[PDB]
DNA sequence: GAGCATGCTCA
DNA sequence: TTGAGCATGCTC
DNA sequence: GAGCATGCTCA
DNA sequence: TTGAGCATGCTC
C-alpha cells in the first residue's frame, strides 16, 4: 500500500511530463507523487521495469484512503454516479477505477476485504519504448458526498505473476476534481512550507 | 398561484433579530427563506376568519424555472440512504413537519409530487397567527437533488373535501451559511433597486 | 401560416419582457417577430383573447419553412437528435416543438400533409392576468445538417374549437441557435438598413 | 506504431503546388493531412524491397486522443443515410478506395472498427512508389461522428496471411476548407518553435 | 460571454 | 472553381 | 480559465 | 454554536 519495492524486476510508475493538452484533464505533481485528474478522463500511466516479467504477469490497481483513519473503508463511487448511466459495459457501477482501452480488463472485488480492483494483462513496451502505458479513469470527484468525500486516495498498482503472487509495487496520491491545475497549484504552494 | 381566498389567507416568517436566525433566515425584498438542512422552520399562517372545520395544510415543494418546473422535486441519492428519519416520513421526501404525530405524507397519483399535510389549527389565545415547523432535508446544491436548482415551497389551506381555499408560497435555499447567502442575494438583488 | 386572423376572439399572441435571466436562453425581437432561443429549453409564449373562446378549445402548435422554396417540405428534427436519448416519454423523436408542463400534449402529424403539430387544451389566463402561457421546446438547432440545415422557419399557433374548427391565428419566425443574444443583435443589426 | 518493417514501408505525400492542393494537402510539420469531403487524397506507398506475393494495403481510421480511442470511427448519423454510396462502400465507413474494382470493406469482429483492404501494388515502371487514392466521407466537425474530434489514418501493408510487414500513419482532418485550416494549425504549431 | 472554430454564401 | 467574409457551435 | 458559488475546517 | 477563510464544482 504505501510502501513501495521495486521487486526482481525494477518494477516503478513513472508519469507523463508536462506540457501537453492532456494536462488540463491530468497533471502529476513530482514533490507531492500526487496525480490530479478530472471525473471520467483519461490518465495515462506508465509501467517501468528492468526486466522482463514472467509469462502471465498482470496489473492490478487499487484504491484505498490515505489517512489511517478511513484506511478500513473501501473506497467506492458516491451513491449519486454508482446510478448514473456511464458504464462502459464491462465496469460494474460502484467501482471507481476503470481501465480504457482494454476490451477485457477483470474488475475485481475481494472476498475477504470487499476491496475493489481492476486487472489487466501485463504488456512489454511498444518497440522503441522504456515503458508500457495504462489509461485509468477515477469515475468519481474526491470530493463527492457519500463517496471519498473530500478524503484523498491512493492509486496502489501492483505487479503479480500469472498466480497472484506480487512481483512489485508502486503507489501515487490522486484528487480527482473539476480544475486540476487550480489544484495542484494550491497544495504544491502549501507545501512550499519545510 | 397567490390568492387569499374567503380567508384572507397568507403566510408570516418570524422577524428578524432571534438565536433561530443562524439556521433560518427570511428575506422580505425576496420573499425568500434561507435555512439550513433538517433545521425546523416557523412559517406562519394567517387568516382573517376562521376557516371550515376539518380544513388542512399542504406543503408542496417545486422547481421555480420552468425549465424543471416539471420535474418532481425530491431528495438526492445520498440523503435518501441517510438513516434521518424520523419513523414518519418517506425517505425521498425533502419537506418534513416537525411536531406533529399525525402528518400524511403523499405523492400525487399522475404528477407524482411529494407533499405533507397537517391539520389546521386555530391560532393559540392571544396570537394572530398559526406556526407550522418544518424541515427541508437536501441543500440546494445537493448532486443528483436539487442541484443547485432553486424551488417554491406552496403553502395552500384546504378544506375537508381538498378544495383550496388559500395558497401562498414562498423561494427557498437550503445551505450551509443563510446568514451568508441572504445577504449574497440580497446585494445582488439591491444591485438595481438604488 | 403567414397570413394572422384575430378572429372573433381577438386572438393574438405576446412574449416575455426583456431583463430577465430567460433572456439568455429565450429572447423575442419585435422589429423581427422573431424568436431567438436555445435547443431544449424552456419558451414562453403568451395567448392573448379579448373573450372566453368556447368550451373545448385547442391550442395547436406547428413549425413551417419560412422561404417558399421550402414550404412544402416538413420541418422535422435532423438525423442526430431524432436518434438522441432526450425524449421526455410523450412526444415523438422527430417532433421539432414540444410543450413543456402539460401532462396530456397531443402530438400530431397531419394524415395529408404529414406535418407535425402538437396540441394542448386552451386555458383561461390565472385570475389577475391578461394571458395564458403555454412553454414550448425546440429540440434543434436551426442550423442542424439534415434538419432545417440553416433555414429559418415560421411557427404557427391556431386556436380552434373542440372540433377543429379555426378560432384564430398567430405566427413568429425562430432562430434555435447557441447564442440568442448575439444571434438577435446581428440580425436586428441587419435589418437596420431600410 | 510506427515501423518500416523488413521492406522499408513508409509513406508519402505529393508535394506541393498542384491544382489538387486546395482539396488536399499535407502538413509535413504536422504529419497531417487536410482534406475536403468525398475528395479523392492521394497517398504514396513506399517500400525498399518487393513484399512478398499476395500482400496488401488496409487503412483504418482511429481517433487520436486516448479519450476516445476506443469509440469505432464512424459516419455520423445524417451522411450515413446519404445517397452518396459508391456501390462498393458500407454506408457506415468514413474511408473509401477509389479507383479500385474489388476493394474488402471489413469489420473487426471484436473491435468492430473499419477497415478497407486492397492488394499491394508494385509501383508503375519508372516511379518509387505505388499510389493509392482515398476518400473520407465525413468532415471531422459532423455532429454525432468525428464531432471535432482529430483522428488518424493507420494504413499497415500485410502479407497475404494478414501478418503486418509495415505500418505507418497521419493525422486528418476533414473540412471545407483544407488550405484556411493547414495555415491555421500550422500557425499556431509555430507559435513555439522559433 | 469571448474568442476560437468552421461550414456556407457571394462575386 | 476559389478564397474572403459571414455565419455559428464549442471551449473554458 | 475566471469568478462566482458553497459546503467544511478552525479557533 | 458561529462566522472567516479555505476548499471546489459550475457558469459562460
Ligand atoms: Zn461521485
Ligand atoms: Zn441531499
Ligand atoms: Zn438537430
Ligand atoms: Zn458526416
Amino acid at each position: 500500500s504505501q510502501k513501495t519495492y521495486q521487486g526482481n524486476y525494477g518494477f516503478h510508475l513513472g508519469f507523463l511530463q508536462s506540457g501537453t493538452a492532456k494536462s488540463v484533464m491530468c497533471t502529476y505533481s513530482p514533490p507531492l507523487n500526487k496525480l490530479f485528474c478530472q471525473l471520467a478522463k483519461t490518465c495515462p500511466v506508465q509501467l517501468w521495469v528492468s526486466a522482463t516479467p514472467p509469462a502471465g504477469s498482470r496489473v492490478r490497481a487499487m484504491a484505498i484512503y490515505k489517512k489511517s483513519q478511513h484506511m478500513t473503508e473501501v473506497v467506492r463511487r458516491c451513491p449519486h454516479h454508482e446510478r448514473c448511466s456511464d458504464g462502459d459495459g464491462l465496469a460494474p457501477p460502484q467501482h471507481l477505477i476503470r481501465v480504457e482501452g482494454n476490451l477485457y480488463p477483470e474488475y475485481l472485488e475481494d472476498r475477504q476485504t470487499f476491496r475493489h480492483s481492476v486487472v489487466v494483462p501485463y504488456e512489454p513496451p511498444e518497440a522503441g519504448s522504456e515503458y508500457t502505458t495504462i489509461h485509468y479513469k477515477y469515475m468519481c470527484n474526491s470530493s463527492c458526498m457519500g463517496g471519498m468525500n473530500r478524503r484523498p486516495i491512493l492509486t496502489i498498482i501492483t505487479l503479480e505473476d500469472s498466480s497472484g503472487n506480487l512481483l512489485g509495487r508502486d503507489s501515487f496520491e490522486v484528487r480527482v476534481c473539476a480544475c486540476p491545475g487550480r489544484d495542484r497549484r494550491t497544495e504544491e504552494e502549501n507545501f512550499r512550507k519545510k
